[PDB]
């Protein structure tokens, strides 16, 4: 049970977010059902007012919370991967446009989940804005918590990997657009009962095995962290 907060942009902290630039859930509460409509961009998806200035290159850091800011982010029984997806703002996230920007599953060198390292983060990650055409775009944060994966949604709805889903809306002003942004694929729709990652049993299979659901990285992605940038205490 986890929310964005914010973003930073170049360790700049834009400031609350909820309902501004985010298209906020009316709560912390999981997506589960695969082919919902409400994969898109959690469950209330709609054009919220402002949208965040950044230039390809800059640092885009999301700032998850569970209740309220800077706390202790997410339960720590929510292990499981992070991905950060891209698509232009005005297909409202339908059709074959979600582009894979950042994946962290299962860290083998440090024996830690992206949400272990999410939490040691005060709740930041972070991409690279890629060199994309100028204009609006969602970026879409995705936590997948896999505490109940064993089962599929789908046979046992009391259970299910779990989707943390937000919707940034970001404007790129400056970009040499070196790296035009492809078509990409579909949520709902990407992720199925046979999609690897989506059905795993943390209790019994080594996270060594895990395999974090597909799409791969774009090639035109430039990476990014999972790692405290800003410091919200100062405020
Ligand atoms: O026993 C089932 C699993 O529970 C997990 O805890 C979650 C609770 O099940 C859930 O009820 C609770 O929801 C809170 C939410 O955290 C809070 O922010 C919001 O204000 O109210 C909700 C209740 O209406 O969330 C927790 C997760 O934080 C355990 O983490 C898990 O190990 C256990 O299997
Ligand atoms: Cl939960
Ligand atoms: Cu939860």
């Amino acid at each position: 049970h986890t929310l964005v907060w914010g973003v930073w942009v170049n360790g700049v902290d834009q400031g609350d977010g909820r309902n501004i630039y985010i298209r906020s859930p009316p709560n912390n509460n999981p997506v589960k059902n695969l082919t919902s409509p409400d994969m898109t961009c959690n469950v209330d998806n709609r054009v919220v007012p402002k949208s965040v200035p950044v230039n390809a290159g800059d640092t885009l850091t999301f700032e998850w919370y569970h209740n309220t800011r800077d706390d202790d982010i997410i339960a720590s029984s929510h292990h499981g991967p992070i991905a950060v997806y891209i698509a232009p703002a005005a297909s409202n996230g339908q059709g074959n446009v979600w582009v894979k920007l950042f994946e962290d599953a299962y860290n083998v060198t440090n024996s830690t989940w992206a949400v272990d390292r999410l939490i040691t983060a005060h709740g930041q990650h972070s991409v690279v804005v890629p060199h994309v055409a100028p204009g609006d775009y969602l970026f879409r944060a995705e936590i997948i918590a896999l505490h109940e994966a064993d089962s599929l949604y789908s046979q046992n709805p009391i259970r299910g990997a779990q989707f943390y889903i937000s919707c940034a809306q970001i404007t790129i002003n400056s970009s040499d657009d070196s790296t035009p942004l492809p078509a990409g694929v579909p949520f709902p729709g990407a992720y199925t009962d046979s999609t690897p990652g989506i059905q795993f049993n943390i209790y019994t299979t080594p996270a060594t095995s895990y395999v974090a659901p597909p799409p791969s990285v774009w090639s035109g992605a430039l990476g990014g962290s999972i790692a405290q940038v800003g410091d919200a205490s100062l405020e």
